Parts: C-alpha cells; sequence; structure tokens
C-alpha cells in the first residue's frame, strides 16, 4: 500500500505512516487516560513531524514550507514536555 | 476492542483518519499534499486532545490538551485559506 504512490513525495508521505498511526491506535488504549494522551499525542507528533520534514525536502510553497518548520519545532517541544511528564509524573512530591 | 471509555474515544475515528490521510497526501503538488494530510493530522490531534480534556485527570496534560486544540485550529485555517488561494 505505501509501495504504491504518484510521485517520490507522496511515497515520502506516505512512508512509515501506517506504522505510525498503527502505534497511535494501539497507544491509546492505555487505560490511564492522561498516559493515553500523552503517549498517543506523542505518536501523532513524530508522524506530523515526519510530514513536514518530508514538505521541506519536496515543498515547493513558500508559505507552506514556513508553516512545515514551525510545526517541527513546536511538535519537537510539545514531545519533550510529553516525555518528561511521562518519566516524572510518578515521582514521589517531596 | 478497547479497555476503557476513554480508550474506545480516543480509537474512534482514527481508521478512517490513517485511509484519509493516505489519499490527501497521494497529491503530485507536494505542498498541496501537506496542506490536506496535515490538516487531517491536525483534526486527529484535536480529536484526541478533546478526549483528554473530556477523561483526564492530570492539570499539565489537560492544559497541553487545551494549548494544542487551539494552535491547531489556528493552523487549520491557515491551510484552508491557503488550500482556496491555490485554487
Amino acid at each position: 500500500m505505501s509501495d504504491m504512490h504518484s510521485s517520490a513525495s507522496s511515497q515520502e508521505y506516505m512512508a512509515g505512516m501506517k506504522n505510525m498511526h498503527e502505534k497511535m491506535m494501539a497507544a491509546v488504549n492505555e487505560s490511564n487516560p492522561d498516559k493515553a494522551f500523552a503517549k498517543g499525542m506523542i505518536a501523532h507528533h513524530e508522524g506530523a513531524i515526519a510530514m513536514a520534514e518530508t514538505e521541506l525536502k519536496y515543498g515547493k510553497d513558500p508559505e507552506m514550507r514556513k508553516l512545515a518548520q514551525d510545526i517541527i519545532k513546536a511538535q519537537k517541544g510539545e514531545i519533550e514536555q510529553m516525555n518528561k511528564w511521562l518519566d516524572s509524573h510518578k515521582l514521589e512530591h517531596h
């Protein structure tokens, strides 16, 4: 399915998308709703960054290229926030 | 197929989203593929964030969900305006 594509850009947009979506779908089956959100949203953010990276490789529109840049920066930072929350949310408050 | 009411709601719509996004990115124009694919992906994030506001009990993740909804909605508006101009 990822092997049927109109163009190099579409091949790259599709590459990894199924695995990312399967990762999202499985991750949100975590029963703790906040942990499901963090794990699902990290997976979503991974997919957003990948799509934005492909737009920077192949895009030829200045507005969409700039938006792709901005999405990458913001999504990376939110992944960092979510990972820190996942690592630290069970720590004892002293 | 799911552990909980919250997980059932998180999963709802995600399948049709993968198919929708695979189709969207098969536009030959790479910037249009990006805009259509990313609108769909933003819609997925908004749906997940809404479910986190409905079921979540952690203040930090609830605040992040609220911020994501606002930002993604704004970027959807930008991408739609760009699509209309491109047409």
